[PDB]
RNA sequence: GGCCGCGGCGCCGCGAUC
RNA sequence: GGCCGCGGCAGGUUCGAAUCCUGCCGCGAUCG
RNA sequence: GGCCGCGGCAGGUUCGAUCCUGCCGCGAUCG
């Protein structure tokens, strides 16, 4: 039964209670340390309202100061405080330089802002956390476990967490999702009728129709705290609902494990299929995860754009980030295509640019077709790998900031059996639909 | 080198020689004998009697001149009498109503029945009209048979004097009106550089305007456009022409060029640098005229070539060759091997029911989520231009025309690579690639 | 009493009721519910949408919005499969592409799927071009619903409204722009009495002109005739009607008119004292859409008129009529019966071999000359109008339209007298003899 | 492994598990807690009264009686009362009378009124010897109930366990009688392969004979046949069955067979070997029992089956198939395709008043004499089975059975080619035509 | 899918219409 | 209620039906 | 800081512009 299943899912999901007394201990002393120094403070985030997932504890500090304080005035001066509360400290650049570091073992964060009357005097969305906060203490109350259920559920499937590498849900929108429904297996249940034009307004407390899919943030109504969930996820959530109902499972709660293939056995399936796969390789630039994804996501659609282009009808594409390296991914219906093509001329009564179409010298005469004439030309390749080879070479400025300066320094085309040797196995198999 | 010596020299290879227009004088003194012999009204018209026919193309056209007050049946009855009775040795053709060709002292000769309209509001058939325009024409070309004749052969020589379906060209009749129009060949080279799609030449009113396309308003008709079959790529050649020839005039424009000869190893090793999949569709020529075949030998090509670009193979030209016996629709394409798989479109996310219908399929590898619509990969039947089209004239043979979609559910096969080479194609292969010599 | 009470009074005919229309607002939030959980995008367009339905004549349009990259295939894959989902009790109906007609709450409901064009000039399908139809009305014909569902009431009650072959009248869509233009139903009465066959009606421009046609100009598509499929004759019919209408307004002209049904036997004396030949083609209805079946009974009816008219049987007037199981070609001639001999034409006094022959044919008469002509005494195959048409239906079934040839090859019958009288024919034969009462 | 193993371990996917029967027994005492309370005869009989209901097919069985002072009207009245007023979640089921079906603690019950009689001289309703089956059972089979399980286990895993028309096998009643005859499974299925179609097995008097038909002598009535529904065919399945299952023992025959799985390219391309013309008939499933449904669907496969081969279309075999919403009628044909022409038979020419008239038909071909006989040519309405079938739904939906002849009088679409394999029916295609894995 | 018109010599092909 | 086998009728197909295609009434059988 | 959507300029492609690319401004998202 699926009583018995969500049971059995808050094991996997609720935090064990020497992660509490871990991180009871740690705020604790955090605050004596705060509370000498006589600093406007306080507390937010999962943790505050004991909603955290099993193995991801994190503090979040806010520093109230005043409104005065502008700007840089309250930046460095909140993060000299970040550093005599801290044990081994960091600083972290987000909008606002703030300050990660560790207490007693577990990990905290400590954010300034200021500290505003109503949501209305609202800037950044750093000042946003406090009222978000505000609202959820009291209203999540009796329902965490609720919350872990779904946190759980998502970040099993792939799809917890707003930041760009997943454009999930983040964790704020988990927990309006159970104020709203009450409790995970309503969100479940409703999620299955859920569409790409649905709005939850939660604060009206109803559901409506609108240009996209909008949650609507109590504190404000023009803000969407979906905006980063991604359509795709979404309509993955959707199905993964629906398939719950029909079949439920605590396998939906645990992770999948990598498909394992024998890069013989992927060789012989790109022969099955008959297409160019093949993976463009580079160093990793040292940036942030939030800034590094974005922009591979972009040189993939650009070169796939390319691949387009150049009619070598690319399947699909994909991007792995590994240590040192990053890979884009591709999959053409095209291995190889001839070295003539057609270049349109003008209409034949235009005799000036006739003249100079005609002029250009080339091994084939031109011609005329439905009033026009046309030419035939050589390419300069003639397989997606030496045109994408050629792309990569002189487009290498659109291919995002950090990820186009990196593939300037240097970049290789891997096809072939010499491509299932790089990690990548993972993604190869995913964007082929390989199952086993 | 100068244009009049060129011009001059032109006339030798289009001008009837003394003992042609003298086999054509007996032929038409017996003729009019043997007419005057029954009593029947006629009227010479045509080419042949306003002195505008081409050098090797003598042909007689007499057409018998009946009361309106006759039937159909009656017109035809009374024709074909008269025809077999005047031609030593005739055959019954057909154009509208049918007709009696035939030859008397070695000329050929045909013989055509129409009413005898006063007035040309009359015109119900084509061939009423006939007599109309032979009457329009014979005082006001006068003089200028030899400008006709040079336009006749200028056109000829490059493969576009005729309105035949087989050419699309440009009508005997219609060159006449354009050196009427025009006065000379010169003249009419000249202006012809300036014509666009849009052009419309309106002898009677003696003016040029535009009009939604290229119009030759006819004298007897005006509704009626006497290049109403002249492609607009024959047009767009013929301005081109035009223009090649007053830049550097040249007797070559008036002579055909022999079909370029090359050997079947050259044109594998230009197939091979070109990197494309050159092909071709055999078959038997059905037994029909050429005002049949070729519209349909267009239909057929335009549709495998719009198969081609559907199926991604991404195809260059097509030609068409018809011999006695054999008929072939080549083709050239880009692509030589496409991949096994493909991507099949699946419903929208929001779709419970059929979600569930698509997903329920058994497939080699897994569906997957794309821009909120499920997506899978599919196996196609085909991977190579050939086969594609292989199967496609197996299954819609009826889409090809008429007779020649017939003749391929019949018989019907793939003749591909060097074995291609082997055919007598070659002429039309090279053309369709823009081989130089 | 005045013009403005009988409109007033007409309204009544020809708006929806209460409970028509809250019939439909169900059907639209169900039908609008059920197309929100598949994510499609979709319009309501047409009669419906704009509040322009007539009474009784309730339908619901939705057509589904895809991308301009979706293939043609495609397209017709999501769209049948959206239909089926959601229409209770569906059925595939087949026009340009093939669409989804069926049921929702009791409400008749037709499911188009199309290409989501920005652009109005990327259309190619007549689907394509109905969203546009619907967004150029939407807003103008907005405060005038009432003036456009009387001029369809003042149509349809003299059967020329629908532009489909069976009626070749005036279309919703035309009815709608022609408001648009003149303002009001009574607007456009008073100003189509001076209507012409050359008036040309440009709704965009808002001005009127001569032409070629009568030509309503798609705002659109300036190069569309809205009215292309309005017949001379029915535009003949409505231009009298609304002189008629003026002269003496009425509510008869908004109101269906009776049946007309008159006994056997009446009708029987009425064909006696004309004195003419009326009979019949029957033969089983080939079983294809109106809109095939109509123009082929037209040809077939044309076809054989024109026979009658060549055998001198002296055609009056014909007619058809589609039942159920069979089809009637319906004819009136002058003449019951003709001589059996005639004059066969010969060849002229001079030509002295074809004499020979044409005099050398056995006949029960002597030949003889005739200004100058031989002619012939011969015996006709058949001296009935009647028995010709069984003969001509029999060896000329090809040119009677392809199905209706087809199934009059299988079988047919030529009905006459008493025997015709008892088919359902009369409402039919009464219209075409222009019989009163 | 051998034989004892396997009817062992069979054992296991036979006999319910002890979860499964105490499910049952608290079901039990508590139903008969209820009957006591009113104070009503009843009595438990069927498959769990004996303890030998298969695997998952757990039912409890309770017949009210009622004394012989009642008349067919009253028993169901105070019947379906007590029945309602003793199940948790009751409906109403329909069979010979009127039944109430419901569940109670975990299981369905069925409650079925009926009289209670002294002996079985009455012989009246079929549920008036249900009673006196139990009852001479009871004692018979104690010892054996495993013998029997092991034999409706071996006949559901082969798809002929059950009397009902879905399936036309074996029904629990008749297994129980032939456990009795031979003793054990074992021996049932040793000699069940020397069965014949003439084979008379009569239990009462324990002597197996030959007959006209195979019949299975109840031992409540000497003139029943306990196998009558059991179909030739499911009789030959078996026999072949028992001898396969000696010949090679193996635990496969008591675990239901695979679903298949194949592809639509391999099926299309299967089609395309045979050479034949694969269609079906859809059409929307009637709202009714399966017990009416299956029946019908024979008929209705059976009445175009014979039409197929009336119309010389020579038709191989039929399928067909049930889904949620539509049903299927499958065919298969040795031609895809007839000619337009045939024969039909005329009279004798002695016979001229006949002659007359079947001269006096319009035909396109002349009638000719052979052997005596007047014959002639004419003209198929349909050249293919598709539309032969098409014009046969039409014109003769009554009697393609009362509820599936009238749901295809409103709505039915005939599917051929590659779209007939995205249908489900694969499945039913596969066995049709007899493909292999 | 059918119908009309155009073009070439009723047979074919192409535009318009439902 | 539906299906199946006979018995007596009533239409349709056909040049023409005891016979081929259908429908109604009566009896028997099967299934729920 | 990066990415995405708009608005306005400027190179490139090309026979010439549809396409490609860059710069500035406004808004959104993530850190
Ligand atoms: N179609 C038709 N066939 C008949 C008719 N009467 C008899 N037959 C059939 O004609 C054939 C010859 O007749 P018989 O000599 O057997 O009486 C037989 O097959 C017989 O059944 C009838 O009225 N219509
Ligand atoms: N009227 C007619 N009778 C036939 C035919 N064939 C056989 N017969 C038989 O011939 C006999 C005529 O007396 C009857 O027994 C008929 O059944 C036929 O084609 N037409």
């Amino acid at each position: 039964k699926v009583e018995e299943i969500l049971e059995k899912a808050l094991e996997l999901v609720i935090p064990d209670e020497e992660e509490v007394r871990k991180g009871r201990e740690a705020e604790e002393e955090l605050r004596r340390r705060l509370d000498e120094l006589g600093v406007e403070y306080v507390f937010v985030g999962s943790y505050a309202r004991n909603t955290w997932l099993k193995g991801s504890l994190e503090i979040d500090v806010f520093l109230l100061f005043p409104e005065e304080f502008s700007k840089e005035e309250l930046r460095e001066r909140g993060l000299e405080i970040g550093k005599a509360v801290l044990d081994s400290y960091e600083i972290r650049y987000a909008e606002h330089p703030y300050v990660h570091g560790v207490v007693k073992g577990v990990e905290v964060d400590v954010v300034p802002c200021y500290k505003l009357k109503e949501p209305k005097n609202i800037k950044s969305a750093v000042d946003r956390t406090p009222f978000h906060h505000k609202w959820l203490e009291g209203r999540i109350k009796g329902k965490e476990n609720e919350v872990r259920l779904l946190k759980g559920f998502l970040k099993a499937n792939g799809i917890y967490g707003a930041e760009y590498k997943v454009r999930g849900f983040s964790g704020y929108l988990c927990e309006l999702l159970i104020v709203f429904y009450g409790s995970f297996l309503e969100t479940v249940k409703n999620a299955r009728r859920w569409t790409r034009r649905t709005v939850i307004d939660v604060a009206k407390g109803e559901v409506r129709k609108g240009e996209e899919f909008f949650v609507v943030d109590p504190v404000d109504e023009k803000r969407n705290v979906a905006a980063n969930l991604s359509l795709d996820n979404l309509a993955r959530f959707v199905h993964l609902c629906r398939e719950f109902m029909e079949a439920p499972s605590l396998g939906f709660f645990k992770p999948k494990h990598p498909l394992e293939i024998e890069p013989e056995r992927l060789r012989k399936i790109v022969e099955e299929r008959g297409t160019a796969v093949f993976a463009v390789k580079f160093r990793k630039p040292d940036i942030v995860d939030d800034n590094l994804y974005p922009q591979l996501e972009r040189a993939s659609r650009k070169i796939f754009e390319f691949l387009e282009r150049e009619n070598f009808m690319p399947l699909r594409s994909a991007f792995k980030a590994s240590e040192e390296f990053c890979y884009l991914l591709f999959e053409c219906q095209i291995k190889e295509i001839s070295r003539v093509f057609r270049r349109m001329g003008p209409q034949f009564e235009d005799e000036r640019n006739v003249k100079k179409f005609l002029s250009r010298n080339r091994a084939f005469r031109p011609f005329i077709e439905n009033g026009r004439w046309w030419a035939f030309e050589m390419r300069k390749f003639t397989t997606p790998e030496e045109g994408v080879r050629s792309y990569a070479s002189t487009h290498w400025h659109t291919l995002g900031k950090n990820v186009g300066e990196s593939i300037r320094e240097y970049f290789e085309i891997i096809s072939g059996e010499k491509l299932f040797k790089e990690p990548v196995t993972a993604e190869l198999c995913e964007m082929m639909g390989v199952k086993d």
